[PDB]
């Protein structure tokens, strides 16, 4: 239960993350 | 670049920590 | 800013593993 | 163990986020 939870949460930040790097770049 | 390479970082690691929470499960 | 909040959000997470690596 | 180890991946990832949230 608290790992799946975590899991999704760090996939959440990944998409954060790789939003934070696309509009840096436009 | 750098941010990119971690967001797909932190997906692996989301991928990993499922695999983990579901290794427990079974 | 930003980026330092999501730092702060992985050391908290990093804590639960730890926590979680302990429980069992 | 194996959880530990992620731990320690997710805090050196945040060192790298606070280090790009100052690199610019
Ligand atoms: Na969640
Ligand atoms: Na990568």
């Amino acid at each position: 239960g608290e790992l799946k939870a975590i899991a999704q949460e760090l996939k959440a930040i990944a998409k954060e993350l790789k939003a934070i790097a696309w509009e840096a770049k436009a």
